[PDB]
């Protein structure tokens, strides 16, 4: 059935992938190795500011906080911008949506404040939501260098399925800061060959990739139907035996969305 | 296999679906009714065009044809703005492509001549290319209403499929004519809410559409894979169940294409 | 000084321009040849449809009409297709706004009645909204033949706009009925190489378009700036010199228009 | 007169328009604050890219290009993508002037050479074209934030026209690199509502926009008319009053678009 095609994408690709599709009331779930655990990466930074919104009045996206040159680490092309004037905690927010700023995660990360930088705070977030597998440990870039096995800095497909559905589509935040979450995902620059386009011109599209090592490619989307029916579109893939080097393959996650959209259709 | 949810399309949308896709060497052919016979409609128009180039030398496109006020009996958005000062064989060909111009494509069947107007002309060109099922038997605005039922002036999604993918993907033109059809397709302007809404934008479409009463919808196309493997697909649609007057439905066609653009993948 | 390219596009395009822009609370008024008469060719169809849905209510657009072979004596996409089983005033109000039907144009002139086949009684209309100049004094499709200096069937661009402006803009018509004209308009197929091609893609266009003999080319439009400010925008034109058989160049009012949208930016 | 057009404009946006369109065989040259100083911003890259062409072989256009995460400085919607595998000189400039990448104007920058990391080399170029007025001194994304007054990191309307002619229009460049940096400003993808919005559908535009703090916007575009005379239109902007966080007004260069449009009709 579907589950021979995704056997098929991982020869062709050379790859694993995992994909997880909430079911819903008209829909099946979609499940392809979606309690097999990936590599976070970016994908993070959808439940982090999401984190930051819950616990924080919205006067906090106000608060300025500065940083010095040191504190750059990964790719970061707001923050290396503005050194000088500092950053307010809503463009942290904003950079790390729609830009994957690595620094402003790492940014975010201290404004959960606690042990580790604010990757205990983070996973005792994912906790709160039901999410009792996926975990933080590492900051960024350190979390996209994992090696393959190690249980650290990974999700599920299922489990990273079901945070961004109550996120954006459930109640995890009142209407107040989820509009602010997902307006951000519908002006992401980051994800234009994944999910996005994988998916007819005429579904809407908010995702948030991640991207890391041993060919790490990953994409988190809630797609809408022309009609208008919202599905959740858990998308991760890894390249582990072709090396640290190994490129990932973002054809790979948009073949795959192809598939889905003719499920769904 | 994909069948179920071809089924699953037609109580949907109160109307009966034909869709075919010829086997390419890594791929298996699509089938749904594909010898079901269903009306022509303006997508006769694509290979007549074929048709005249076939028949004649490049330098019969600058041929100037002639008309007067009584031969605009269809909708002819092209053709009743030159009234006064005619149009050429080349402006006729892409009218009744780009804007499936009715009575562009009255005065081809006139060009190819002989018995019929022309129509018997252009069987005998499909007959050539190997389809021995279609048949085309009146002229514009007639073929459109024939009852269902009725034989004449219809094809069948395996033969019209067989058809395209000689003209564009085989060797039944020289490659100077064949280059002109391709981008008569390729510059449609009434297919948009077809195929081409079924398909993800990375993939290139040349289509040409049909539609005509009892709810008629169809769109033979060509597509080509991000990665550059063509494909045909064939997709037609009536409603004759529900009257003459019956709405035809694009979502049907848009739909099926996004069904099949999952196989595809 | 803007007289001056328009007497440039009369030269350039051997032809007699007139333009007339209403002028608005923020706007000066437009003239160019704004009081000499022009020929009313298809675009006396738009207060044609307004005198119908005016004089009568909103069921008399149910009423079928019947008619002969013989009734069909102008260019007539639509009344070709349905000599058999008539037509609706509605659908011959849709025929004579979206496709310049004559033959429908006929018929609701008939459907006004009154001496001259419905003639007087529509200029009577026209002295309605206070046009004391206009005047349609023949059918189709010999309104379009008249000879250059003979006053019957003709308008003027000050006399057209501002009829056009009570019609869209004013109070001439109830909103129920306004819609009506509104939506034909904007759906209109005849226009799209005319004002339409001359102001930028993000201004709205509304039009209905006028051809005859000696070069007659006219169109006449309700455009809508960016931000929302209306405009009315009366474009004509003959070629009185080249002969009876002059062809008419829709280039001249696309090239006009885009001299007027230079003044409205 | 059309002088007094763009002073309302001005005083409409709270802005300062600097507008130079070249002078044709019949046409009279338009200028508005055409030998005032504003801010380059990326339109730099456009000839950025010619330059590098200029000095290389085709085959040059194969070499690939490795960088690290601190290249990315900043908006490198393209060059975040490839920071693992590299790009060739070719993809850089694509990147930087259909995406107007920053990084992949910064690599290109380092491959002219010499001191100040390329930009002594740059303004060397536009010197060698007859450029006595421009001048680049920083990088990206310094080069957008110098405060008002400063005459660093500047052009004027006139001398950027001048320069972008020679090298579309004129003989700057062999024919086969010129279609090189034609063809990349033909799919520009940032551009669509600055002077491409300003023109009508039937026009083509090439173009290369810049934006930065103080209002900054700009956009420099070759213009075909319907019948194919080319123009050269460089429309440039600033809100320097405003201060360091001033909004770019996109519409008051689409507006003034508009305003040349239907002086070059």
């Amino acid at each position: 059935d579907l589950a021979d095609r995704f056997a098929e994408l991982e020869r062709r690709y050379d790859a694993r992938l995992g994909v997880y599709v909430p079911a819903t009331g008209t829909t099946a779930a979609i499940e392809y190795r979606a309690d097999e655990r990936f590599a976070f990466c970016s994908t993070f930074k959808a439940p982090l500011v999401a984190a930051v919104l819950h616990q924080n009045p919205l006067t906090h996206l106000d608060k300025l906080i500065t940083y010095t040159s040191d504190d750059i680490r990964s790719i970061s092309p707001v923050a290396q911008q503005h050194v000088q004037t500092g950053m307010t905690i809503g463009q942290l927010c904003d950079a790390a949506i729609r830009y994957s700023d690595g620094t402003a995660a790492n940014l975010l990360l201290a404004d959960l404040g606690g042990p580790g930088g604010g990757t205990a705070a983070f996973t005792g977030y994912l906790r709160s939501l039901g999410d009792t597998v996926s975990r933080l440990d590492a900051e960024e870039p350190e979390l996209n260098r994992d090696p393959p096995g190690d249980e650290r800095d990974t999700t599920t497909p299922h489990a990273i399925a079901l945070v961004l559905q109550q996120l954006v589509l459930g109640n995890a935040l009142p209407p107040d800061k989820r509009a602010l979450l997902t307006d951000w995902m519908a002006r992401n620059t980051t994800g234009a060959k994944r999910i996005r386009a994988g998916f007819p011109a005429d579904w809407k599209v908010i995702d948030k990739t991640g991207t890391g090592d041993y060919g790490r490619a990953n994409d988190i989307a809630v797609v809408w139907s022309p009609t208008g029916v919202p599905y959740v579109v858990a998308v991760m893939s890894d390249r582990a035996g072709g090396g640290y080097d190994a490129e990932p393959r973002e054809a790979l996650l948009a073949e795959a969305a192809t598939c889905v959209a003719g499920v769904l259709a």
